[PDB]
């Protein structure tokens, strides 16, 4: 495997930023991309089994950027995965979980769905009602980039399921999903917030792009 | 396996345009692209061996649009090929060759090289000085889309090699290589064209974007 040298100073600041949930090598995203560029390039040519093994191998390394590399390996190869391989990735979402890895997994699941729109409800269903809130954050935010292809019923159903959930990262996810969708359909978003009793946090977060909050 | 519906009237026209040497189904490119979209999408998911076998099976089908399908399969999966796999695709360039398939193959090799720029000399050398002029057409046009990433020496070497070659498809390829590169480096193109005595066709084609003294 690729090996990051430690930038101890930057590493401590990134850790503090991530509320000390993880140790870092201390490597900003653009720099990580430059260091892992040859690896990501080579990854497109690997047999599927080799690719899955390498994603597992990087994910299990201790420093945080190695989870980012593993998730980039999946994202850069998102077109190569079948439905059944994508379903197997769900196993990683709860692993080493914080908003940073989970949102990266969500971008992976979201990108694959945007490639395979007919499986939107299948992937949504994988995460909907999950025991683990990080899994439900994926269901809530699966459609962030779908714009006019957002499935409103599914979005609404996820928000309703988590309406009064106390978890900070869940209320944030509801808010994010609404503000994103409001760039496409401000009326449906504004009306939903009037018809449901949302947390103050979701409501504030959900109304960022509206003319009147 | 994608199957095109035969459109006899459109096929006659497409066939005539390639001088009646291929059988056509009669599926123009925009329609072909819409009809093969889902096959191209699922092709990314195929094991490498299946992908090579499918490319080969489409290439060996009768109608010309299936060769276009084959090259699209390769083009869409360009990132998936190692150097060794790309070298093996050179075997297709002289097969069922005419400007339509060879220029589509050239696009494949140019895209792969755009993705793996350190291998430009290696891919160029596959085609440079080949016996089959269709292969040398690829050498001449490998860099059409490379702009500032173009390797001048290799371009110049290829033009020198075929400078006096009679073949229309070669002189045309020389002119195009100069035309495209002049959008990036008109001085270098100017210098070369004054250094070498190029065919009237190559000279007309390559000097399109150079300023004239009479204004
Ligand atoms: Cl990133």
């Amino acid at each position: 495997t690729l090996q990051f040298q430690k930038n101890p100073e930057t590493a401590a600041k990134m850790s503090a930023y991530m509320k000390h949930q993880f140790v870092f090598a201390g490597i900003p995203a653009p720099e990580r991309q430059a260091l892992s560029k040859q690896l990501l390039k080579e990854s497109h040519t690997w047999p599927k089994e080799k690719l899955c093994q390498e994603i597992e191998a990087y994910y299990q390394k201790t420093e945080r950027e190695y989870q980012y590399v593993a998730i980039d390996l999946a994202l850069q190869n998102v077109q190569r995965f079948s439905l059944e391989e994508v379903v197997a990735f769900k196993a990683y979402v709860p692993q080493k979980a914080w908003w940073d890895s989970v949102d990266a997994w969500r971008k992976f699941f979201g990108s694959w769905v945007a490639l395979h729109l007919t499986e939107l409800p299948t992937i949504f269903a994988l995460f909907y009602g999950a025991e683990n809130f990080w899994n439900r954050r994926v269901a809530l935010n699966l459609q962030l980039m779908l714009k006019e292809k957002t499935n409103q019923d599914l979005l609404k159903k996820a928000i309703i399921y988590d309406r009064t959930t106390e978890e900070f990262f869940i209320q944030k996810a509801i808010g994010w999903s609404l503000r994103q969708y409001s760039k496409t359909n401000p009326q449906w978003v504004e009306e939903l917030m009037k018809e449901l009793v949302l947390s103050p946090l979701a409501q504030r977060e959900g109304s960022k792009y509206l003319a009147k909050a």
